[PDB]
């Protein structure tokens, strides 16, 4: 029968948080996980592609700006097995401190695949496991588009599984993932291609951040390839060809898709629990995560708020606040969550676009400040590479609504303008905080 | 007679911020210059010290970090003269841009050495040139001790003037600057020693933080050495030797001087317009940059309530606001300015270190939040960086009085909270805020 206070249906980010704080107040916990520990982001996500990011800004480095800093190589060989095994290390040193993490909190990892028998009850390799409080935190998998030949394109996945590059490969979809890959590849030296559907890559992104990064993609010849809507992928003797319905058509080794993430939800039984999905195929919740059925609760991915690891992990820990220390109206807070993409060079944001504020505040109570630059890194050598700040304003006392950036060390940066901005923040506010120099951080204290 | 609604004596940072905010109010106003258009940052500072940090930041890349990434190489050649080159390219270009911004706002240039001959006019090459508002910003200079010999070795001037690196030099003091220049000149291969003449590097930084340079520099070979006060430097066959008050001794190439700066006082006849100096040397002000006499200002570094090049520039812009556009209250608020010291890796402060805490609000009226770690970059690699980030708060409501860190991308991660705490954040306003994953930054607002 198996006797536990709360039972976590994912080993994620989300799980993992969930059921080490409900263990931390003296619960009963139990993970349950089917593929390896970590979830997405430890093994095939977050972790992976930043170890991969790291390792092509040291090859940025040799083969941009290194000569003109006075530095010259003979035979600059890249392994990539070196980089994967070392890459892989890492990943399985953090997944064990996940194990030691469970062990002392009091949490049973439980190897199998979970499904609902009944609203307090699930089934693992045959045996069923009960519990008061069940949370589902199953995380999302890789969109693949609807049409003939799907199947033969790979997804995020298979690039974590490579164990050598490929000679080519044609990147399709225009979100964060996407433009991450297709810079990180290029950089390696793969014959990479991207391929948006419509106009330009990162639709949700503010359209002056983003245009920096076309800039970019033109002026190291990433190829990007604006208005193409995949109609077929076809086997041949070069690899895979892709079919567009404007007309033309490309071929390459490998085909990635990369256009979005939807959430598991279908292998659980989700009728015989009661839990019934929104119209937009998310699990649906409310504020406090509280699915339909009460004593079943949902979040991360699988909910579909704001799909990113920290935003589980403090959803998790918020539900068991609410739950085992008694924090009964504790809530996770969705508004002014800030995202970093680790492109080339990266994009920072937190808050609204400018588009989102229009709409949010309206056309005339909106002001916009925009500073475009060069960093001192890259300015003094023959690749001047761009950057792009901009920060949007709101009200007459010029509450700062939105911050955007692209460009060297905006990764680093974004964290602390997201605490200003959540404590609501005017451009005086900025204004009056005095500039470190030299870097880049200070142009967002002195804009005009 | 030229005559001019304001004018600067000295064409570094505070001079130009003035004159050109001055300048955009429609006020006639001119820059006087003796040496270089851009002052000690542009032309002997932040700018060309920057540069060469990130040059020792791909030196510390290919050599340390390279390997575990998948690079080798067959040779790796380093070549000083280039980067110089390069370095020197940069300042030309970032100092005739001066001329451009000075056409806009209608500013002269007036070059030479300037001179009090009353409270209303100074002297440039013999012309006498009158005005209603003079604006004294003539930096400050390197200080040298006196002791027999200080003349043999240099300062940070001669670091710069190099068009060579030596094969040795030893470093004599404590502050930023010394512990820049000995970290820089230690990646690029130089026998470099740094000797303090106290317990260690860096008072008025806190503790934790500079425990952590110091395990640093003893990790990557970088002699330091504490107790030693210089009581002579000898010029000898071997280089040049320095006795220490301890009987034992070090010789080097090039011996520099980073004991501090101290105010350019002395050339300006002072006197003659009633100018005065406070018992620490600098000129006397108060908090609108008024000197005693009527129609005479001071900012920046000569008048030393903060030496920074942004501290200057806003002082200067601020005062140009009170003077030329009727915001007759306007003042540099000096309190809580954050600061980055270059080293390796680079240290970044804003508020106060835990002694000032305990000084202020009392021993159990403050907690402090620490975190050891190595960053994902190095952690993968044979060489584990260690950093450390520290938080201070004060009070019932936890208000954050201090937030301090070292390690790899510290630089650029501060500008954001110094806003965040400057407006009164708490240690829930930092909890609040959503992690960005994965970065040193999220540490920050993870603490417990
Ligand atoms: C390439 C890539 C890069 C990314 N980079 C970032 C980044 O830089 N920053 C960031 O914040 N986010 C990033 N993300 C998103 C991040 O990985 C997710 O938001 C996060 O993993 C969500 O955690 P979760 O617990 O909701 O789901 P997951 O971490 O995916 O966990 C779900 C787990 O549950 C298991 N499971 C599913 N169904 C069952 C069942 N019936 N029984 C038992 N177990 C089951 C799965 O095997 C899986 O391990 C990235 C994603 C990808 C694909
Ligand atoms: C090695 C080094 C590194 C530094 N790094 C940093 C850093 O990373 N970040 C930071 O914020 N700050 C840094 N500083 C400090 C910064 O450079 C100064 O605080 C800043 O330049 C001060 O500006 P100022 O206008 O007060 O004086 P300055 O910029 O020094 O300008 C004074 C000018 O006045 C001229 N002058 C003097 N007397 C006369 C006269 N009688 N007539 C005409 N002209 C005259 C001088 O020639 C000089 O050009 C650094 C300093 C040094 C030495």
């Amino acid at each position: 029968m198996r006797e536990y206070d709360i039972i976590a249906i994912g080993g994620g980010s989300g799980g993992i948080a969930t059921m080490n704080r409900a263990g931390e107040h003296g619960a009963q916990a139990a993970v349950i996980e089917e593929k390896k520990l970590g979830g997405t982001c430890v093994n095939v996500g977050c972790v992976p592609k930043k170890i991969m990011w790291y390792g092509a800004q040291i090859a940025e480095t040799f083969h941009q700006f290194g000569e003109d800093y006075g530095f010259k190589t003979t035979d600059l060989n890249f392994d990539f097995a070196t980089l994967r095994r070392n890459r892989e290390s890492y990943i399985d040193r953090a997944r064990s401190s996940y194990d030691g993490s469970f062990k002392r909190n009091g949490v049973d990892l439980i190897e199998g695949h979970a499904e609902f028998v009944d609203s307090h009850t699930v089934s693992v390799n045959g045996e069923l496991i009960r519990a008061k409080h069940i949370v589902i935190a199953t995380g999302a998998h890789p969109s693949i588009p609807n049409i003939p030949g799907a199947e033969l394109g790979g997804s995020s996945d298979d690039v974590f599984a490579w164990e050598e590059l490929p000679e080519s490969v044609a990147i399709l979809g225009a979100g964060y993932i996407a433009v991450e890959l297709a810079g990180v590849l290029h950089t390696f030296g793969v014959k990479t291609d991207l391929f948006v559907r419509r106009d330009r890559p990162l639709r949700g992104f503010d359209s002056y951040i983003v245009e920096g990064l076309v800039k970019e993609m033109e002026r190291t010849n990433l190829p990007l390839h604006t208005h193409k809507v995949p109609v077929k992928l076809e086997k041949t003797t070069d690899g895979i060809t892709i079919h567009f319905e404007d007309g033309t058509s490309h071929t390459a080794s490998q085909v990635i898709w990369a256009t979005g993430r939807r959430p598991n939800v279908k292998g659980l039984q989700l009728e015989k629990a009661g839990v019934t999905l929104n119209e937009r195929g998310f699990i649906q919740v409310d504020e406090y995560q509280n699915t339909v059925v009460e004593g079943i609760y949902a979040l991360g991915d699988v909910t579909g708020e704001k799909e990113l690891t920290p935003v589980a992990i403090k959803a998790g820990r918020t539900l068991s606040e609410r739950l085992f220390n008694g924090k009964t109206t504790a809530k996770m807070d969705y508004s002014t969550i800030p995202t970093v993409v680790f492109s080339h060079p990266a994009i920072g944001t937190v808050g609204l676009t400018e588009e989102q504020a229009i709409k949010e505040y309206g056309q005339d109570q909106i002001k916009v400040y925009k500073s475009s630059f060069a960093s001192m890194y890259s300015a003094c050598t023959r690749n001047r590479q761009e950057s792009r700040f901009k920060l949007i304003t709101a009200g007459s006392e010029e509450k700062v609504v939105g911050l955007h950036g692209i460009g060297y060390g905006v990764d680093e940066m974004i964290q602390g303008f997201a605490v200003a901005i959540k404590m609501g923040a005017t451009k005086a506010d900025f204004d009056a905080t005095v500039a470190i120099h030299p870097t880049s951080s200070e142009e967002f204290v002195t804009m005009r």
